[PDB]
């Protein structure tokens, strides 16, 4: 016969063997059926089949011959019992759904499993007698306290409960996803149902009582020291916001994200920018071959990588995948081509929590602090804005516009998270400091809503990528849980340092945003591209037959009229941002 | 409960109920024994989940305390109907290897399952020595008489037949050549359309298309298609499937804006009216992205990104309906199969497995060490008849390849010699250009040949790639093909056979997998080395080649040496 390994193959479409017995037991109404099903009804949604055998197939098939006094009732659970068997030795999961009153009957259903090395759950489905007469669902209880059954269990005959039951469900207490809830971790702890990737977030930081010994811990190990971008990814992994990474990316996971964009293992996931550490090939033949090593930022040890992994840094490949271009002078790749030729990849954990000590870190909220914050607001839809720029009333507009679009649907509490990145930034960009001075003046004027608006920061580094950053943007809020994600024209861009011309086409990164998968808890609000509209004295949409009508207003004529001492129109940007920036130009100029 | 519709999504691995249940009866212990154990490995080899009940399973366990009295035996075969009926239910293909001497209780076998609307399929294992033959089974095997596998061949048949088992369920071919019955009415309508020429690779890429190899592609590619492309390396609208490079046609400003309006145009290669485009969309190409994100690189001395680069501005993508079937009239049509035409071959030969090894090179008997071991692991999975497709690449190759002509010349020598087995194996060529792309292009090489059928695809070391124009370092790195290609999503229907480097064993004479510990064992002989052996007239180390193939290479070198 063909083995057990080779049969699950083939059985399903997730790998490996998984047959076993689901064996619920309880009173007649105690909510065997409904378990069985809504389990059934779970695995089949989950790719995995099962069998389910109960009243309305054995009763009247293979049991028909069977009538009620004890030996039947005896012979019509062996039956049960070595069908169940066959189920799980085919493959599957079988779900019994039984009363099963004995204990000797139920432990003979066991034995005839775990002799054949099949997994067998007793899952005593758990309610009083009083309130499944209560429930008196079929009517069997009446009809029994008045004779015409038998020795009805738990009325002329006993219930004997489980000893050591694998699972008790109590359902006069839970209900019934607390019931399935309950099965399925059963048996997702037990390696039947796998545990497919999730977007929960996933902190690698150590617990705060784990830390003074994982501090010591970090002493004895060698060490590598990192630099602050490096730092900043640390960060972004600490955080959560890279969900369901355990770590900088191993080889399998960089190779998956360069050509797909996306996590592949245990379900789709969207990650498509590498988030990795590099090495030269000194510290790489320093480290490789040790199973833990310590990470060194300012001469501290930030986090331990376990389990290292060293692996080529393929960097004009990477370059070439990632942002579609292997120019030298792009400021991000710039940097990627000064590091090492390895990469490491491994289980991170995180030590003292990541603080910058520079004035900002009480905007730098987690991804779990965020959610948080969500639900203390009570809010009903949260819509996203990335940005690196100061806010300017085409960017109010499009967050004006989406807030709009969720009122109009119903939501009746939308909050808007501005979202503006703080890790690194190309030199010619506005620093963070002077951007955040800027928005809070925005919200200052009320240009967005301070009491409907949370600001944070992001702390990844921008790579300035496009399409492929814009969909680690996108994700980045869905995790930190983003319902809708604004997005405009040329997301992540920026000039070719070589042409001129811009590195990417200015729909794409909405195109492709829109159509990337992995993007399952979050709709992409996306827009055209929005200018000052000088007839209209407003930021506006642009509209071709119509050019004449609207300004474009770069950084670079903003930083002209900063000099000059003038202003940008009136409603290009709200008047006391505008003051930040002659502040931040002013500076900028010495 | 959940349906069996819903049941029949998820059993296994091919979708459709397929629950039924195949009813052995008859004397023979051997006969039955034997088919239902192959019918078994037949259908779990073939993605189709399936159990057994005979007496290993029942007798000691379900039917134990029955014994042999004529309402015992009665019982022990209503016992095992029944269940085979909750296993038919259940979605399996249930076999059950009992003799059932009696009419009356296979009658009622029959009947629970026919009463529950699940086939049954009574097999009499007939082999002459109160048993009461079947008086219309659906199958008679004369397992006496017939082998075992012509007799599984029987009722895979049957259940063919009755939709339980898929005739072929290899991804379904999407030709786009116009229908012969609808050809002299496209032709003339194409001849009323404006008209863009193309060139001889595009015009190799409007066979890949006709022929259906980038099905589902209705033609070039429009701009969604290609950004799914170019990001993902699938196709996602509808399920997703791997296509990792774009398949496109270019075109200048000038050929765009003459045609931007136009909803059908033809292509027209060398005079000819070869297709009709319609309701183009025309986009960016954005070569230096393209490169980028396709090769890895932008290199502008690799030979196809140096195409790409001299192709214009624009792309068009569109429906493409090809006319005339394409022939090249260079003496190879022969071996021109379309994907469509290769199914029916392995169906012809009887297969049930297709290998499929993808080269571009001539074949060397590391080559054949991969097809030969590929060939034994299939046998030992079960496979009875494995079909090797050796399968060349037919379209654009660079300057310095060895041409088609001579690589089919080579390869027919390889087969004469028996290195790999004339009567086992498929000689075809795959049409696409070759784009030196790697692990982007391996993906795409892959998946032409699971819409050909094939089951399982061969890939080594640095697959699709080449030395880097500028350093002359491998452009890719030589596990990221089968890294890659061992986890790309989309190609669901086949496997991928991943194979270490071999190379030529000093020591045991022969080509073998290479092995870090022993470095000064291997000789490694590329085609430069080839060439420069031919050219002082010596051959490679015996077992590295099979002469006359090397032959064959003398005799392509020798016509390079005249130039
Ligand atoms: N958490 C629970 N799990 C299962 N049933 C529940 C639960 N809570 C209430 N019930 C109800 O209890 C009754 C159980 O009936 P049923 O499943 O047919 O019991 P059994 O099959 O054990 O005779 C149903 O009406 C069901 O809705
Ligand atoms: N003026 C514009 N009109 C429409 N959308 C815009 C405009 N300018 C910026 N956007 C969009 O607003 C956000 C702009 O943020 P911006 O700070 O430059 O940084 P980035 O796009 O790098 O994240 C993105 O969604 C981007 O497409
Ligand atoms: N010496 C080798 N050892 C293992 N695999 C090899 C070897 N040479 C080539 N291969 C593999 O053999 C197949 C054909 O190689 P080749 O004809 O050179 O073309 P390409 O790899 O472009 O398809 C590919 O799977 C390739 O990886």
């Amino acid at each position: 016969h063909v083995s057990r390994n080779k049969r699950g193959q083939v059985v399903g479409t997730r790998g490996g063997f998984r047959g076993c017995t689901v064996w619920l037991t309880g009173l007649s109404g105690a909510g065997k059926t409904t378990v069985s099903m809504a389990l059934e009804e779970y695995l089949v949604c989950h790719g995995i089949p099962c069998y389910t055998l109960d009243g309305d197939n054995i009763r009247q098939g293979l049991n028909k011959n069977l009538g009620f006094s004890p030996e039947d009732r005896e012979e019509n659970v062996r039956r049960i019992a070595e069908v169940a068997k066959l189920f799980a030795d085919a493959g599957l999961v079988c779900i019994t759904s039984f009363i099963s009153p004995y204990t000797q009957d139920r432990n003979n259903a066991r034995q005839i499993h775990e002799g054949a090395s099949l997994p067998f759950f007793e899952v005593f489905v758990d309610a009083p007698l009083h309130v499944c007469e209560q429930r008196d669902v079929k009517g069997l209880y009446k009809k029994a306290r008045a004779g015409e059954i038998k020795g009805f269990t738990g009325i002329d005959s006993e219930y004997e409960k489980p000893e050591a039951p694998e699972l008790v469900l109590k359902t006069d207490s839970c209900d019934v996803n607390d019931c399935v809830q309950q099965v399925v971790e059963l048996l997702q702890e037990r390696d039947i149902v796998p545990v497919d990737a999730s977007y929960e977030v996933k902190e690698l930081y150590v617990p705060e009582n784990k830390l003074h010994l994982a501090k010591t811990d970090a002493e004895t190990l060698p060490a590598l020291k990192i630099n602050k971008v490096d730092m900043q990814w640390v960060q972004v992994l600490a955080e959560g916001w890279a969900t369901p990474l355990n770590g900088f990316m191993r080889e399998r996971e960089y190779l998956q994200c360069l050509h797909f964009d996306c996590l592949l293992d245990g379900g789709v996931i969207n990650l498509s920018v590498p988030i990795v550490l590099t090495a030269t090939h000194e510290d790489k033949e320093r480290l490789d071959g040790c199973t833990a090593f310590a990470l060194m930022y300012e001469g501290r040890r930030v986090a331990i990588l376990r389990n290292p992994e060293f692996f080529e840094h393929r960097k004009e490949e990477r370059c070439a995948r990632q942002w579609g271009t292997t120019c030298k002078n792009h400021p991000y790749i710039k940097m990627v081509m000064e590091q090492g030729d390895w990469l490491i990849g491994g289980d991170l954990q995180v030590l003292d929590r990541v603080y910058w000590n520079d004035g900002l870190d009480q905007y730098r909220l987690t991804p779990t602090e965020l959610k948080q914050k969500f639900k203390d607001m009570n809010a009903d839809a949260v819509s996203a804005f990335q940005l690196r720029n100061p806010v300017h009333n085409g960017h109010a507009l499009l967050m004006q516009d989406t807030h709009k679009q969720l009122l109009e649907r119903g939501y009746r509490r939308p909050v808007l998270l501005l979202h503006p990145l703080g890790g690194w930034t190309k030199d010619d960009d506005v620093p963070l400091m002077w951007r955040m001075k800027q928005h809070a003046a925005v919200l200052e004027e009320g240009v967005l809503n301070p009491e409907t608006t949370v600001v944070a920061i992001f702390p990844s580094p921008m790579m300035y990528a496009g399409p492929t950053e814009v969909q680690w943007h996108c994700r980045a809020r869905m995790v930190a849980g983003a319902n809708f994600y604004i997005v405009g024209r040329d997301p992540a861009g920026m000039p070719h340092p070589e042409t001129g011309k811009d590195l990417y086409e200015p729909s794409h990164g909405a195109k492709v945003l829109t159509m990337a998968p992995g993007l399952i808890t979050l709709e992409i609000v996306p827009f055209r591209v929005a200018a000052y509209n000088k007839k209209k004295k407003r930021m506006d949409y642009y509209d071709s037959e119509h050019h004449e009508d609207f300004e474009f207003i770069s950084g670079t004529r903003m930083r002209k009229l900063a000099r000059e001492g003038q202003k940008p129109p009136e409603g290009f940007m709200a008047p006391k941002a505008w003051t930040v920036l002659t502040e931040y130009y002013k500076s900028l100029e010495k």
